[PDB]
C-alpha cells in the first residue's frame, strides 16, 4: 500500500492539509484511531481568523461556512465593572473574525473528502512511523486485526498533544517549552440565545468568565474553576448562578439559561517543541504546540502549519524542490511564537491567580486600563487578535 | 516662626514646588536634613519628560537647561545582537525627551531660590510633624542646638523614600504596594564622551546594560548586578570589560573608557502607598512612590505630583477652594499606577532573572521582538516613554 503523504490523524488539520493536497493532486492517505463520530463529538474551537477562513476558501470547502458563520468587527472586554469595545474592524484595518464551531469545519472537510473519494482508515490502531531518515519511510497499523503498512515519501503528524508523531522523533533531538496554568476553563454549551451578539471576556474578582457562540440559538460560556474540580461537581444550575455571579449585572440580567448539551473542563497549558520536523516527519498543529484558550489561536496556528506545509510540499513535488522543505520550522515558530507570547498576555490579564501580591493585583487592572484605553493600546489587542499575517515563503 | 506651606526636603521636589509657590506669592519654608553640597552630590536622572521641561520654564527656572541640555528624538534597544531605534517624536506625535542631569535640575532651582531670597533652613534636625488633622499643623526641629517651631497651613512631604512625612501617618491608614526586584544597578560617570548620541538599553544574556550621558563630554553608563555586589569590588576596569561584553561589538569597539567620576549601586524597587495624603500633609515625589530606573519615570513622577499640588495650593489659596485639596490623592495615583506599569514592563523585558525557564526567556524576547517590530507596539513604548499627559483637574 503506497501514498505521496502519509497523515496521522483526522482533525482540522489532517483533514484541511489532505485536502489542499488533493486539490494539487498530491497523493495522500489520513489515519485516524478513533470514528468519524467522535472525531465530531468534540467542541472545541469557536472562533477563526482571517487567514483561516481563505485558506477554507481555497481547499475549496467553504459554502456552509459562508452561509452560517458570523463575521464579528469587535470583542468586548469587561473588567471592575465597565465593558470596553475593541473595534477589530476599524483597529486591524478591516479584518475580522468569524465564529464557526470547529465541529462544523471538521464536519465539512470530512464531506468533502469522502466526495472527492480519497483514502481515510477509521480506527487505525497501533500507528508506528519507521525509517523516518530514510528516502523511503512508512506507517504500519493494524485495520481491525491484520497489520498494515503504508509506504509514504512524507509523514505530516497532525494527530494531536497526545500523538505518536512528537513521540517517534529522539527525545533528545527536541527542545520543549512549556508552562502549565494553575487553572482550567469548565464550558456549557446550551441551545440558548447567546446574551451578546459579540464575545464578552470577563476578569472579575471570582475568576475569568467568558460569554461565546456558535449560532443564533446556540451558546458557549466560560468559567474559569481550579484544577481540583471535577465536571460532575457542576450542576447546570451551579454553572449559571457562578457564571451570572462575574458578569456585569446588565449582562447576567437578560440571559437566557437552560439545560446544557456539553459540559467539559479544559485545563491551560502553553508548549512549543523545536524543531517541528525529524527527517521525513512534519508536526503540525497541536501535534507541535499547545496554546491557552484565551486568545483562540489554537486551531488558528494549524491551519498556518498546514498552510505552510502545503505550499512547500507544492514546491518540493510539482517543482521538484525538496530542499525547501528543511524550512519549515523555521518559518512556522515565528508566527507561533508571537501568537503564544498573545496568548499568554490574554491569559494573564483575564485570570485570577491564586498566590497573587497586592502590586501584581494592580499591575493588572492598570494593563487592562491602559491596553483599553490607549489608541495604541487597542491596535496590539486587535492585529493580534484578528491573526498576524502568514509569511511568504522563500 | 510661621509660613504659609512647610516643605520637607530640599531635593527636586521641594525645591521645584516651593519654586511654583513662590511666583504665585504663596510663601513656603523648605526644611532640609542635610547640607547644600550633600543635596548637590547625587547624581540620579538624566531622563526628563516633556511636561517636566515645561514645569521647569513655568517655574522660570529654564535658563541653562535650555542651553545644555539634549533633546533627544529617539532612543535604542539592542538585543540578539541587533539595535532598533525607537522614534519618540514620530511615533510619539512631536513629543520628546530631555537629556538634563538632576544635579543640574537641583543647581538651577536652588539659585533661583537663593536670587529670591525664600526661606530654606538646611541642617534642620529632628524634623517631626504635629497635629496633622487640626486646623492648625506645624512642624518642630533643630538648628543646630536649639528647638525651633515652625506654625504653618499645610505640609508637603517632599523627602524622600527614608522621609520622615510619611513615617507620621498612622501606619494603619496606609496601604503599601511593593516589589523588590533581585537585581541592582551599578553606575559610573566619566568625563568621556558618550559612545552614543542616544541612549542604549541593552538586554543581553550577562545581563542589563545602558548607554546614557549627561552632556558631549560626560557619560554616564550603568550594568547589572546582583544584589550581593559591593561597589568596592568593582575597578573601573572590570567595568569596562563588563559594559563591553554586554554590547554589541560595533558599539563596545568605538567606546571611549575612562576613570570614574562616581560609582554606586542601586537596587531597583516598586512601590506605592495609597492614599498620598492624611489631613494636612500631603506627599510626593519619593516620598510617595518609587519606580525602578529603567523607566526614567521618577523624577518625572514627582513633578507631576508638585504640578498638582501647586495648582490645587492656588485653588484652595487664591480662590479660596479648600475642599479641592481631597482630590488630590486621586488625580496623582492614576498617573503613578500607569507610570509604574510601564517601568514594571521596561524591567521584565530589558534585565535577566535568575530562575527563568525556558518558556518565560523564550516569552521574553518575542515581547521585545514583537513591540520593537510593530507599528503599534513601537507606539505603546514611545508615548509612554515621553511620558502620558498630565490630568486638567476639577
Ligand atoms: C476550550 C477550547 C477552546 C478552543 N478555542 C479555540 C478557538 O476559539 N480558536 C482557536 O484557534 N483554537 C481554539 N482551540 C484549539 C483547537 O481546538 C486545537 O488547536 C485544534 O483542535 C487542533 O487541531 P489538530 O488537528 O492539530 O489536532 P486535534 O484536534 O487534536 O485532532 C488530532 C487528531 O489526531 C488523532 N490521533 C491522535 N493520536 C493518534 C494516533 N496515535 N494515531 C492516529 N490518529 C491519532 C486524534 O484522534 C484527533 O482526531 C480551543 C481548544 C479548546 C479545548
Ligand atoms: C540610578 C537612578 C537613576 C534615575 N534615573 C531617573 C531618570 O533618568 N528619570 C527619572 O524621572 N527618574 C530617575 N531617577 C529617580 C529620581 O532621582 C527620584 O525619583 C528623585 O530624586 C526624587 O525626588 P524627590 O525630591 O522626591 O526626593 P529626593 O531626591 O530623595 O530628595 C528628597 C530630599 O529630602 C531630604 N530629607 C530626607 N529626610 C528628611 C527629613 N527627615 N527631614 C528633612 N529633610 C529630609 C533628603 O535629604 C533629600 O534631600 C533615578 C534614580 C536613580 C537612583
Amino acid at each position: 500500500m503506497k501514498t505521496q503523504v502519509a497523515i496521522i490523524g483526522a482533525g482540522p488539520s489532517g483533514l484541511l492539509l489532505g485536502q489542499l493536497l488533493h486539490k494539487a493532486g498530491i497523493d495522500n492517505v489520513i489515519l485516524e484511531r478513533q470514528t468519524p463520530d467522535y472525531v465530531l463529538g468534540r467542541i472545541r474551537a469557536g472562533v477563526l481568523e482571517q487567514g483561516m477562513v481563505d485558506l477554507l476558501r481555497e481547499a475549496g470547502v467553504d459554502r456552509r461556512m459562508a452561509r452560517d458563520g458570523l463575521v464579528h468587527e469587535g470583542v468586548e472586554i469587561a473588567f471592575a465593572g465597565q465593558r470596553r469595545r475593541i473595534d477589530l474592524k476599524r483597529l486591524s484595518g478591516g479584518k475580522t473574525v468569524t465564529v464557526y464551531g470547529q465541529t462544523e469545519v471538521t464536519r465539512d472537510l470530512m464531506e468533502a473528502r469522502e466526495a472527492c473519494g480519497a483514502t481515510t482508515v477509521y480506527q487505525a490502531a497501533e500507528v508506528r512511523l519507521h525509517d523516518l531518515q530514510g528516502e523511503r519511510p512508512y506507517v504500519t497499523f493494524e485495520r481491525d486485526g491484520e497489520r498494515l503498512r503504508l509506504d509514504c515519501d512524507y509523514i505530516a503528524g497532525c494527530d494531536g498533544f497526545h500523538g505518536i508523531s512528537r513521540q517517534s522523533i529522539p527525545a533528545e533531538r527536541l527542545k520543549v517549552f512549556e508552562r502549565v496554568y494553575p487553572f482550567g476553563w469548565l464550558g456549557l454549551l446550551a441551545d440558548t440565545p447567546p446574551v451578546s451578539h459579540e464575545l464578552i471576556y470577563a476578569n472579575h474578582p471570582r475568576g475569568f468568565a467568558l460569554c461565546s457562540q456558535r449560532s443564533a440559538t446556540r451558546s458557549r460560556y466560560y468559567v474559569q474553576v481550579p484544577l481540583s474540580e471535577k465536571v460532575e461537581d457542576w450542576s447546570d444550575e451551579r454553572f449559571w448562578t457562578e457564571l451570572k455571579a462575574r458578569l456585569p449585572s446588565e449582562v447576567a440580567e437578560k440571559l437566557v439559561t437552560g439545560p446544557s448539551l456539553e459540559k467539559s473542563i479544559a485545563p491551560l497549558r502553553s508548549f512549543v517543541v523545536e524543531p517541528m520536523q525529524h527527517g521525513r516527519l512534519f508536526l503540525a498543529g497541536d501535534a507541535a504546540h499547545i496554546v491557552p484558550p484565551t486568545g483562540a489561536k489554537g486551531l488558528n496556528l494549524a491551519a498556518s502549519d498546514v498552510s505552510t506545509l502545503y505550499r512547500l510540499l507544492l514546491k518540493a513535488y510539482r517543482e521538484g524542490r525538496g530542499e525547501l522543505l528543511e524550512r519549515y520550522s523555521a518559518i512556522c515558530l515565528r508566527r507561533i511564537w508571537k501568537a503564544e507570547r498573545f496568548s499568554w498576555w490574554m491569559t494573564s490579564v483575564l485570570h485570577r491567580f491564586p498566590d497573587t501580591d497586592a502590586f501584581s493585583q494592580r499591575i493588572q487592572q492598570t494593563e487592562l486600563e491602559y491596553y483599553l484605553g490607549s489608541e495604541a493600546g487597542l491596535a496590539t489587542i486587535a492585529e493580534n487578535y484578528v491573526g498576524l499575517p502568514y509569511e511568504e515563503i522563500e
